[PDB]
């Protein structure tokens, strides 16, 4: 997808993104990860959480984090996430997009959503067209 393009989100982290029309406000070529962690502030263990990238993580060090490696998260997408011990479930080479969508569950306007992949998106022009 190109920056400025319209796309329809099929697979989604938020329910308000499934069937939603997003706008690609950024396109990033970085190493993406699926991590599992227990929130240090006394929260329920977030299993197979995605997406977190190389510059999202301290203990990354610009090296390839292998399945089974444990790292600490510098960024936070929610309350209790930063400072938690995460373990690499899967290492991924995908194009990750920053998008603007309307949460279809409520009707609320959300911008700069991070991250969504080529797998999780369908094109506005080429609708139904997935690459597997």
């Amino acid at each position: 997808m190109k920056v400025g393009s319209q796309v329809i989100i099929n697979t989604s982290h938020m329910k308000g993104m499934k069937g939603a029309e997003a706008t690609v406000t950024g396109a990033y070529d970085t190493t993406a990860y699926v991590v599992s962690y227990t929130p240090t502030n006394g929260g329920q263990r977030v299993d197979h959480h995605k997406w977190v990238i190389q510059e999202e993580i301290k203990d990354a060090g610009d090296k390839t984090l292998q399945p089974g490696d444990q790292v600490i998260l510098e960024a936070s997408h929610m309350k209790g996430m930063k400072g938690a011990t995460a373990e690499i479930d899967s290492a991924e080479k995908t194009t990750v997009y920053m998008v603007d969508y309307t949460s279809t569950t409520s009707g609320e306007k959300v911008k700069n959503h991070k991250w969504v992949t080529e797998d999780e998106l369908s094109a506005k022009l080429e609708h139904h067209h997935h690459h597997h």
